[PDB]
RNA sequence: CCCCCCCCCCCCCCCCCCCCCCCCCCCCCCCCCCCCCCCCCCCCCC
């Protein structure tokens, strides 16, 4: 039972309630407990509790002396119980609950007036009951109640009466999924004071349903409407024309297998914000389909087009100026799609997007044309994302329309080709570029020469070619903070790659093959490529096979803070290499060869860490060489992580093992 | 000038002969000198040469004199001087001469008789020579020459009279290759006593040519007869009319461009014995091509037939009974081939065969089905190749026909399938099998229980699946002695599948992955499946990743001479682990973590060897792990390459590097 | 001045083989999470 301000005894298998606590304790958490009956007289030292979380028990029944003993508590949880009777002396006393849970209580009937002693009650919840009927009392009552649940109930209609107890209630959110509803009363929402949101997922509702449901919910003050898996297999223009009257803001339809969209069936939702259509069966849209939309900022369409079958190759058609409509959308989520390609009209009249999402939108757009982003060309985009869209070629201009993109996103497709370098032309403002997982990219001297603004470029599992070019590729790169070039086997760089990068600061170079630019027997000399990173803070060289660290590669990061080092063949290192490393935080050099820790070598660099790695390392047990060490590790506040586990010497067989 | 009995003075760039030499000197080697001449006088001490290699010179001329002071001179080589001139006074006091080179002398004219003067010479060269005419001389001389060169010279005939100095000599080689020899005047071999040899490669003969020499070649004591590159493109049944009345028992017809061959074009050689074909370019085989040669008993057609071509497929089709005529034949090398497939009656009639050789002799022999080897029923081969031909499975009773065969070799093949075990049925007299470089093979319980007379197995590189089958698959395999399991990732290995292989002497198991298998942390304890192998000598374990050595793993190798561990993993070895290798000879452990070497595990092992490669290994430099080692490495016999180059220390930093 | 034969030496090209390092893929084994399922035991409600 461990407490400071808030008591927990979850899964402590419990049988009694301990009466050895702090007075003063707000919070008492008993979930997960075995408490088949909670007395009221063992509640008389907890006199000061505010949250009762005493859920997943099996409580029969309580007493109404529990909230004597609790004068000011607010919350009372009692989830998965089997409290299946209540009376009206249940929640007399208690008037001060802002939160009442009952879910899985197994509660049948409501009798009379449960709830009739609290008028500050904001939330209640019902869900997995055996209720059939929505009547919570005769008279009214809960007047600051906003949110009620009622899903996973029993319940197979909603009659006007059973809602006339809320005639003065905001309700913000109705929740009544699960339920078996076929059958709406007239009145039954215009009964209900303020309701502004209602919530019907899983509820086998059909299109005529759902034709009575809108026309019910005319003229109130409803916002948000949810029919997730509603059974919604196609809308027409008259299923939500009872939503004319009102100024819904967001729809949801997700799940519905909504095989066809009918032609303007939702030009009855304009004040429409946010629309969902994620997960559905839709194989054509029309060009006034979306209808009526002018007002929606977010639209999601997330695996809401039919599937690619080999039977009839149903690939789904997206008619020209399908969105033409969607004036105000500002962002697009239109990842997992079949779609067969872009046309020319299939983005216009979206002058106002800023975010456009393609993540594995066609089957097979292996070609970017550069006509193929023209209907974005009025389109302000700020980011573009095209991953697993299994391109295998980009022509040049071909983003040559997109003035306002940022954020480009190419990353895990099958771009192989060589970097002519007028791809990306047009891009004035572009700020990221990410190329990480393609078939093979081969660099040009002027593969980056025309987006100087350019500040991240992420080449991770690329294959670069020709990055060894005698002018740098990365010279018009003036304004570049983030670079990754790892698992390229990359082979050879030139010193002068990196020349003129002043605002370079995360570096990454892991899993490479440059063991030989910095052996001196390399002809020609060490190749000293990390010279005028003034401001360079990451750096990653792991498994790069070294062996060898020449002495002033690191002579000028003063700003420095994590290196790695580690799956290296470091064994020696030359003294004196860290002394500008005067900020570093973490240092890697784990699975390396290193046998002796001196403070020749690591001692700026021990100065004022946070992190240290060096776990699979042969250690030599010798005071003349891990002797400053271990006293370095005996004082010192820098987390090193597993030190007693894997820090075991290898040599001298005296020594083997020992940590 | 290195001499111990003989005289090598190669590449020393001699102007002089020396004169300080031992003067019982038997050979005497100037090659590659610049001796521009070769007085007599310096020769007065050198009395005992036989032999004197003076050749790669550049001495113009000779005199009579240098005969004098050798009394017993008996060879004389002058490859690729100057001595355009010759006399009769040259070598006249020289007769003891067994041997006399004249390569590439630039003679242009043997003037009246250069060589009378002597009669117990054996072999005379006159090869890339200015010689026109083959006259050597006006009266008849040489009686005991056999052999005589003329190729590379510039003779345009051979007539009779030329050769009438040769009326009682016995010349078993007439080398006249690269001379454009285009006439043949009647009697001019039958003037030569005794002719068994005759050379023509590189002359541009020609079909009528050729049957005009095999007509002068008529009632000759001729027994070879190579005429490769001769531009013999076409046979016929006359072109070895010639040869009818002789004994020809060797022709060669290599590189001729052959391409067809006649009709009963051969039935003129009754007793050939060895034929050579190979690198031509039939086309077609006929059924009576090879009429009449029953006596042959090695024939070669390596390359003999057409290759492929994309322009018309010309597949170079052999006739059905082909070979039927061939009774006596016992050797059959047939590689480098393009023919489409083997037929029912494509071996018919070798009845004699013991050895067929058809290393890429296919293009396409994909499935090796029942009634493939049917034509090879009666045929007792032995020994049989299949390499490279592209075979892709092996259906059962594939070789139900060859009772007889000892060696199949179905290596560097693309088989890929399971071994039920029905496809070595009938092979009741096998020895060695061979299936290394393959696709994939899965062995089962009966593999190899049809061929219990196996004694060779290799299965290198073959991707080796189900080997850990409880029943071992090798246990038919009584008299196995030499298993090759390498590079297979061979991962899991059971105890008993090496049981009962007493007579087992050579395995392989190196480039596998059995390190679980040893580790005392593998559930069901370490797997000793080399018990019982009391008469195993070679053992290569190199590259399996082991860490741990269990320590009665060499229990029972009572016999063991050469056993391989390198490019593995070991650190620590377990005490008295080699005490049973009584017999060890080399031990390899190079490319490994050992770091000690002490008594109490390597004392037994370096009992008596006579090599030993720890070459790339982290020493310790410490008395305790390396004192007895290096003290062992002072005194001994045992042959340590790479002692003073390799076995330096990595530990302490103090030794690092020193050996 | 031309045509050739040798000695020595330095580059260049092709192929074979070996070694170091690395990448990708795969196999074997282990561990950490998530979900689902089955069984044993205890405690309650209807
Ligand atoms: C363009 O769209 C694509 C696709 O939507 C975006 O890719 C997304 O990028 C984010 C950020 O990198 C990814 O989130 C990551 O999720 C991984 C999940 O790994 C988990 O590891 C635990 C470990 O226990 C496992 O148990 C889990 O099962 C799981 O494997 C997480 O490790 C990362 O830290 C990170 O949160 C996201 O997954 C990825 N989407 C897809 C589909 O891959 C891309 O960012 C976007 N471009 C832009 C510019 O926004
Ligand atoms: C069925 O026919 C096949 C094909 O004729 C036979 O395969 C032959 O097998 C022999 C013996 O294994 C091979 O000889 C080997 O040749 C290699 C050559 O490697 C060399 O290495 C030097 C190293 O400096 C290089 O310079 C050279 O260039 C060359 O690469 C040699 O290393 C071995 O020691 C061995 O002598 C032969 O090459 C191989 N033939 C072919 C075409 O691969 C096969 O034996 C035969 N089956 C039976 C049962 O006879
Ligand atoms: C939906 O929104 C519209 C516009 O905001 C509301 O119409 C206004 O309502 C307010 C409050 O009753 C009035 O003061 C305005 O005069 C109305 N303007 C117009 C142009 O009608 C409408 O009432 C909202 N719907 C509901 C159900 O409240
Ligand atoms: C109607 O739905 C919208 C969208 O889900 C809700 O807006 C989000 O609400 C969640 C929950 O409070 C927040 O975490 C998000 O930040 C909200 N998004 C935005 C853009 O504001 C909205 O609250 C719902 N309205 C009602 C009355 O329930
Ligand atoms: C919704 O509007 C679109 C746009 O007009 C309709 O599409 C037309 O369908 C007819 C009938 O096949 C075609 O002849 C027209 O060529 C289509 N128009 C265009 C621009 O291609 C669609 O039919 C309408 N929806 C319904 C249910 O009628
Ligand atoms: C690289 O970044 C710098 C700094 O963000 C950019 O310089 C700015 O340019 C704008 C527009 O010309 C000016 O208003 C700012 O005053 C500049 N900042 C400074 C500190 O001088 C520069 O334009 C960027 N380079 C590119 C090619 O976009
Ligand atoms: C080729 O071989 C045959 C058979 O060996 C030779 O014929 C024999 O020659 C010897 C020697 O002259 C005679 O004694 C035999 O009587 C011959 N027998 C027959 C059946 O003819 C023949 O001479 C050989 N060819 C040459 C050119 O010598
Ligand atoms: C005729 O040719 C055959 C085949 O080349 C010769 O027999 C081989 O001769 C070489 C050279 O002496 C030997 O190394 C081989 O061992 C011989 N092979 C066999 C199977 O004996 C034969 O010597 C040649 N005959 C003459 C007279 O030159
Ligand atoms: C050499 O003998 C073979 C075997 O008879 C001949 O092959 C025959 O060729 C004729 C003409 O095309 C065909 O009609 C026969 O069917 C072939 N015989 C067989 C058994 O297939 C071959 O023609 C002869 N060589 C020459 C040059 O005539
Ligand atoms: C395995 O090898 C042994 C020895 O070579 C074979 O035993 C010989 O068999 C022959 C024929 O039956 C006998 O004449 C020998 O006396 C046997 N030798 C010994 C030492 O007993 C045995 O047959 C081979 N196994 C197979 C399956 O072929
Ligand atoms: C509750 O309902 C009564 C009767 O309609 C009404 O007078 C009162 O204003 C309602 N409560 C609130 C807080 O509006
Ligand atoms: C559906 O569209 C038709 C065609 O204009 C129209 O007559 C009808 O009124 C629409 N449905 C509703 C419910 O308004
Ligand atoms: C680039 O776009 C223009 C305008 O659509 C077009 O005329 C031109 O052909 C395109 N270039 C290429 C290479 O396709
Ligand atoms: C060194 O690290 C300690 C611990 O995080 C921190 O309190 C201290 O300020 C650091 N010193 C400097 C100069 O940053
Ligand atoms: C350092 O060593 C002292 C003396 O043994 C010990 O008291 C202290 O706990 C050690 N510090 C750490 C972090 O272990
Ligand atoms: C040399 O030729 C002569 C004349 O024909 C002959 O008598 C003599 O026997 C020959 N020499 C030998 C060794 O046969
Ligand atoms: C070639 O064959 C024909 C047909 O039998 C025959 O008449 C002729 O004699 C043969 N050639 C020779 C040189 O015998
Ligand atoms: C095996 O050979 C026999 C005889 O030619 C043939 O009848 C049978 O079909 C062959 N078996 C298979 C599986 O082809
Ligand atoms: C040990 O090796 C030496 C050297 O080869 C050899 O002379 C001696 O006979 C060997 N001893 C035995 C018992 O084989
Ligand atoms: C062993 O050491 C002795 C003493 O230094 C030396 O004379 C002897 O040459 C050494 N043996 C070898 C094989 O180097």
């Amino acid at each position: 039972t461990v407490s400071h301000e808030v008591a927990d005894c979850s899964h402590l298998k419990l049988t009694q309630v301990p009466d050895d606590l702090p007075t003063n304790i707000t919070v008492l958490n008993l979930t997960h407990n075995q408490l088949r009956r909670l007395p009221a007289a063992n509640f008389t030292r907890y006199s000061q509790l505010t949250s009762l979380d005493v859920g997943f028990n099996t409580i029969s029944k309580l007493e109404p002396e529990l909230c004597q003993k609790l004068p000011m508590l607010k919350v009372l949880n009692l989830q998965h119980n089997e409290l299946s009777q209540l009376s009206d002396k249940t929640f007399a006393f208690c008037t001060n609950l802002t939160e009442l849970h009952l879910m899985s209580n197994s509660i049948q009937k409501i009798k009379n007036n449960p709830f009739v002693k609290q008028k500050n009650l904001i939330t209640l919840d019902l869900s997995h009951n055996g209720l059939s009927s929505t009547k919570l009392g005769t008279q009214v009552q809960l007047e600051n109640l906003q949110e009620l649940l009622l899903s996973n109930n029993k319940i197979q209609a909603l009659k006007s009466e059973e809602l006339d107890i809320f005639a003065n209630s905001s309700l913000k959110k109705l929740e009544l999924s699960s339920n078996q509803i076929k059958e709406f009363s007239p009145g039954c929402f215009h009964a209900i004071g303020r309701l502004f949101g209602l919530f019907l997922n899983n509820v086998q509702l059909g299109p005529s349903l759902t034709e009575k449901l809108c026309l019910e919910l005319a003229n109130t003050s409803i916002r948000n409407l949810s029919l997730s898996n509603s059974q919604l297999s196609t809308t027409s223009n008259t299923t939500f024309l009872g939503l004319k009257w009102t100024n819904l803001t967001m729809l949801d339809l997700s799940y519905n297998n909504l095989n066809v969209v009918g032609n303007d069936s939702f030009a009855w939702l304009p004040q429409l914000e946010y629309f969902f259509l994620e997960y559905n069966n839709i194989q054509h849209l029309f060009s006034h389909s979306l209808h009526g939309l002018f007002n929606v900022r977010y639209l999601n369409l997330k695996r809401s087009f039919t599937k690619q079958s080999i039977s009839l190759a149903s690939l789904p058609k997206i008619d020209d100026f399908s969105f033409q409509w969607l004036k105000c959308l500002e962002h697009l989520n239109m990842e997992d799609n079949d779609i067969p390609g872009i046309k020319s009209n299939m983005f216009t009249g979206l002058i106002n997007l800023k975010y456009l999402s393609l993540s594995n939108s066609f089957t097979s757009l292996r070609t970017l044309t550069n006509e193929t982003f023209v209907s974005l060309a009025h389109s302000p985009l700020h980011i573009l994302n095209l991953t697993k869209n299994k391109i295998s070629k980009i022509e040049s201009d071909a983003f040559s329309w997109l003035g306002h993109l940022e954020v480009l996103d190419l990353g895990l497709n099958e771009i192989g080709q060589e970097l002519t370098g007028q791809e990306w032309r047009g891009l004035e403002n572009i700020f990221e570029i990410y190329l990480s997982y393609n078939k093979y990219l081969q660099l040009t001297r002027n593969s980056f020469a025309l987006v100087p603004s350019l500040q991240r470029l992420m080449l991770r599992r690329v294959a670069l070619k020709n990055v060894d070019s005698s002018p740098s590729p990365f010279q018009p790169l003036r304004n570049l903070t983030i670079l990754d070039l790892s698992n390229n086997n990359i082979a050879n760089i030139n010193d002068d790659m990196l020349e003129g990068l002043e605002k370079l600061e995360i570096l990454d170079l892991q899993h490479n093959n440059l063991a030989r630019l910095w052996k001196h027997a390399n002809p020609g000399g060490p190749i000293y490529f990390l010279k005028g990173l003034s401001h360079l803070h990451i750096l990653n060289l792991e498994s790069n096979g070294f062996d060898e660290i020449p002495v002033e590669v690191f002579k000028d990061l003063f700003e420095l803070k994590i290196i790695d080092l580690g799956l290296n063949n470091l064994n020696t290192l030359p003294a004196s290499v860290f002394n500008n490393q005067v900020s570093l935080k973490s240092l890697n050099l784990q699975k390396n060869l290193i046998t002796s820790v001196e403070k020749k070598v690591f001692g700026p660099a021990f100065r004022n860490l946070t992190e240290l790695d060096m776990r699979f390392n042969p250690f030599d047990c010798t005071c003349e060489s891990i002797a400053w060490f271990v006293n370095w590790i005996n004082e010192t506040h820098t987390n090193i992580p597993e030190l007693s586990s894997h820090y075991l010497c290898n040599t001298p067989p005296h020594y083997h093992g020992f940590p």
